[PDB]
Formats: structure tokens, C-alpha cells, sequence
């Protein structure tokens, strides 16, 4: 039952950080995947040999499942904060969920447009990927339906916002630009990636806000945050090494397009993101 | 756990009715309550007598709580359809939920602007209103966390989309126009109502789609729909009568609009 309603008894807290993030989301979130022109992407993909065609699909396979999981698995966080009466967080999360829906749509439209929608891309999810996206992420979020303790909320935001979004997604955006933007391939996908990257800035800020406000009540949760980050790192880098090894064994695209794909630079960027996400949470 | 992902094994079902409704929601759902100019509404409100001021508040109190319940209480429907693999339904429901968030925002901005944000409008929720919005609606939606049977889904969509939205919300939009537009009062609020009414057409279309697809599998669910509608009617009309009595423009015309909405929502679901 509802005991009452904040906007009947009072008003929205207009100065709440998540209300302000909600306002930015509305201003900055107007893009529509359906407006992206993928016609040149189709031409580029058809121009590639079978070998070069593969080069791109592991990254896309990882994003497409990632966005779909993101759309499904944010709902328990919205429920948990709703039940706690955090109306402004809920408002913001409506924009978060609608963002992820557009991300799912964007990658699916690209697969359809380039002619691979019929191809099962699950073959590029190795065991580490599945540990994060098929298992740990839904387990951490779904926990919130029966356990919305500070410990549970911190773990959910860590896995979702700090690891999946703040480490993997961010490193995937960078990787996409380092490879396909340099090669001049897939302009529509790159337009998508840039929209996604803009959206993701708000999603990571929500996670930072959430974790920090819990750490602010008891700095003992800071150690829990660090620990959960470190627990998932082996699967983060396990997946990144899988992708790297795939890239190193599929050299055709980089040769054709005169790219010196510095995979050691990519790996360094992932480590960099992981440690900088840790640093955006303060003990005090 | 996730067993797999539809957009990795295949793609979105581009022809799915809720994907089409999602596409329409993006194209038609751009409005922003922060852009509505409420400055004249403030002046209009200040120009009313004390008694006229209090005459406007019950309808607003009904809506502000209704939108807030709507925002919170659609989440279990999104979860249950997600768990069923109904990906295109979920995509659409992200636009549904963000719509209700903007509706909450719009009424609260109006209350702030005209100077009543500090006033507790719960005084204007009577027992019938509470039965629907404080109790039956959250009860029926939250049930979906543990029971997503066809019967539970039909009941949730009946209470939410056909009664709260399809009967009360639609009747409130009409009421605001019949009263305040003819009076030339609260133009910002009426711009908001127009945007809300446009959004609401999609929300009601989702409820129709959901209820009919369950009815299509077994015609005995049609009788459940009708029964759930009738069960809620006494509270619908008990709240409407309470509002009508406070006002004492043609209240009988308004009251008949509610009955008309109720019946036509019933008619939009087919036995066969
Ligand atoms: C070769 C370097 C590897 C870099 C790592 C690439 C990671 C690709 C996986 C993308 C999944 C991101 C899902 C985002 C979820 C969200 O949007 O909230
Ligand atoms: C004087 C005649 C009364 C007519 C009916 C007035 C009803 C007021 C509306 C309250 C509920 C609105 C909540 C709808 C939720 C949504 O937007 O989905
Ligand atoms: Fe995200
Ligand atoms: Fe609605
Ligand atoms: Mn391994
Ligand atoms: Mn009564
Ligand atoms: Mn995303
Ligand atoms: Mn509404």
C-alpha cells in the first residue's frame, strides 16, 4: 500500500542531485536510434571479406547482450529505491531505463542493417563474459527485491554502474573509436557509440551518487565497494584478454585499413578505467 | 540468470505491436514539463477568492497522487513482462514509465508555481480514492512479482490502464477542459493536460493489447476482465460523487462522461 504521496503532501525536491540529473537527461537525451543512417555501414560491411567481417562482431556481440541485460536488470534498482521513497531517484531512473532501451535498439538496428541479424552472436561470449552478464549482474540486481540493505545496494551499483558501465562499456566505446573510427568504417554505428557514451556519463554518475551516499553513512561500506570491484576484475580482464586474443588472430582488417591496433594500449585503458572508477568513491 | 539474449541470437521483432507503439512514443513523446511557462497560472491562481482557490485543489490532488502511484506501480508490470521474454513490451514500457515521471513533474511544478506546494492536499482524497490509489492499484501490480499468471496480468492491466487511466484520467482531462479552458484559467496547466492526454492514448493502447492477447488465448478471461471492471466501479463513482459534491458548469455532464469512458473501455476488449 501507499501511505501517501510526496507530490501531494509537498513537492518534488527540486534541488535533489538526481532531480538535476533527471533534468539533464531530458535535455541531453533526445536522440532516436531510428534516425541513424546505417546505409553506409551496410556498404562497408558488404565490402569486407569474410575474415574482416568477423573482426567486428565480438565487440558488437558483447555490447548487444550488455545493453539487453542493462535494460532488464535496472528494474530492481528502480523498485528498491521506489520502495524507500526516493522519488527523485525514480524519476531519473525512468530516463536511465529508456536510455538502455535505445541502446539495445541501436545495436540491433545495426545488426539488421548490415545483414547479420540472423547470425547467432553468442559464440563470442566466453566463460568470463557469462559470469558477469548472464550471472553476477542479474543476481546482484534481483537481490534487491528481497534485500535492499546498504550492502546489497552498494553491490548492485558496483556491478552494474562501476564495472559493467564504468569499466567495460567505457572501454568498449574507446576501443570502437580506436579501431573503426580510425579506419573510417561504420559511421552510423559510431554515431550510435557517441550517443551511448553521452548517456553513459549520467548512468555512471547515478552509480557514483548511490554508492557515495551509502558510504557517507558508514565509511565501513567503502571497503565493501573496493572488495566487490576487485572480485569482478578477473572476469573483466578475462573477457578483455579473450577479445584481445581474437583480435590478434584476426589481423586482416587492421592490415587492409593500415591500423596499428595497440591492444596493449587497450588493455591499459581498461585497467585505467577500473582504477579511476575506484577513485571516484571517497571513504569520507 | 539470463539464458541468452534476443538481440544476440536474433534481433528485435520489428513488426511487434509494442515495438511500433515504442516507436510512436519516441516520436510523439518529446515534450518537457520544464518548458511549460506557468507564470500566468500563478497570477490566475492569486486572482481567485479563497473559496475559488480551494475549488481547484481536489482535482489536482487526485492527479498528483495518481501520477505518482502510476510512476511507482508500473515497475512490476515491466518486471513480469521482462521475465517472460517480452522484449518489445519492455522497450515500450520504458517510454510509459518516463511518461508518468513527466506527469508527476508537471503537476508538482504547477503546485510550486501557483504557491500551494507547501499545502498538504491529502485532505481531498476520500475513502474511495484511497481504495483505488493507496490500495487496489499497488496491490494488483505488486502481485506480479510472485504471480504473473494470465489472471494476475489481466487484473493489473484492468486496474491500471482501463480504470485509473482509461476511466479516471481520461475523465479528469475532460473535466479540466470543461471547467478551466472555458474560464481562460491556468493556460500552462492546460498545455500540460494536452500533453498528458496524448501520452495516455499510448498507455491505454498497451492495456488493450495486453488484455486482448490474454483473452485471445481463452475466452473465459473476458469474463474476468468485466468482473474486475465492475468491482472497481463503486469506488470510481464514489470518488466522482465526492468531487461533484465539493463543487456544489454541468456536473451531470461530467459524471456521465465518466460512465461513458467506463463503458467504452469495456467495449474496446472483445470476447472473441
Ligand atoms: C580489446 C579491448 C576490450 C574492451 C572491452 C569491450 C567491452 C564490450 C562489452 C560492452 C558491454 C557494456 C554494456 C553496457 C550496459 C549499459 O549500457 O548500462
Ligand atoms: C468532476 C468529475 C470527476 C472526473 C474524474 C476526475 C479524476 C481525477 C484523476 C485522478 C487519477 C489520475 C491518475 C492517472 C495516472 C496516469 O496518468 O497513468
Ligand atoms: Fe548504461
Ligand atoms: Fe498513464
Ligand atoms: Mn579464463
Ligand atoms: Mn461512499
Ligand atoms: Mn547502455
Ligand atoms: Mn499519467
Amino acid at each position: 500500500h501507499h501511505d501517501g504521496f510526496q507530490t501531494v503532501k509537498a513537492t518534488i525536491d527540486w534541488e535533489h542531485p538526481m532531480f538535476k540529473l533527471y533534468e539533464k537527461a531530458k535535455r541531453n537525451g533526445k536522440w532516436n536510434p531510428a534516425d541513424i543512417d546505417f546505409s553506409q555501414d551496410q556498404k562497408d560491411f558488404a565490402s569486407l571479406t569474410s575474415e574482416e567481417k568477423i573482426s567486428a562482431l565480438p565487440l558488437v556481440a558483447g555490447f548487444s547482450a550488455g545493453e539487453e541485460a542493462a535494460t532488464l536488470d535496472i528494474l530492481p534498482m528502480a523498485h528498491a529505491l521506489a520502495r524507500q521513497g526516493r522519488l527523485e531517484d525514480v524519476l531519473f531512473l525512468t530516463t536511465f531505463m529508456h536510455d538502455e532501451a535505445k541502446h539495445v535498439e541501436m545495436f540491433s538496428r545495426w545488426q539488421q542493417a548490415v545483414g547479420i541479424g540472423q547470425m547467432d552472436l553468442s559464440v563470442f561470449h566466453n566463460d568470463h563474459y557469462k559470469r558477469i552478464f548472464y550471472e553476477a549482474l542479474p543476481e546482484a540486481m534481483n537481490r534487491l527485491y528481497a534485500d535492499d540493505s546498504p550492502e546489497a545496494v552498494i553491490r548492485a551499483a558496483t556491478v552494474y554502474n562501476m564495472i559493467v558501465e564504468g569499466t567495460l562499456a567505457e572501454s568498449g566505446y574507446y576501443t570502437f573509436r580506436q579501431i573503426y573510427k580510425k579506419a573510417g568504417l561504420f559511421p552510423g554505428l559510431l554515431q550510435g557509440i557517441d550517443y551511448l557514451n553521452m548517456d553513459e556519463g549520467r548512468h555512471i554518475q547515478f552509480g557514483i551518487y548511490t554508492i557515495q551516499r551509502i558510504v557517507n553513512e558508514d565509511e565501513r561500506y567503502y571497503e565493501l565497494f573496493i572488495r566487490y570491484m576487485d572480485e569482478l576484475w578477473p572476469h573483466v580482464i578475462g573477457y578483455v584478454d579473450y577479445l584481445t586474443e581474437l583480435g590478434k588472430r584476426q589481423q586482416q582488417l587492421a592490415r587492409t585499413y593500415a591500423l596499428e591496433i595497440d591492444y596493449d594500449l587497450l588493455r591499459h585503458y581498461v585497467i585505467k578505467q577500473f582504477n579511476l572508477r575506484k577513485k571516484q568513491i571517497s571513504r569520507t
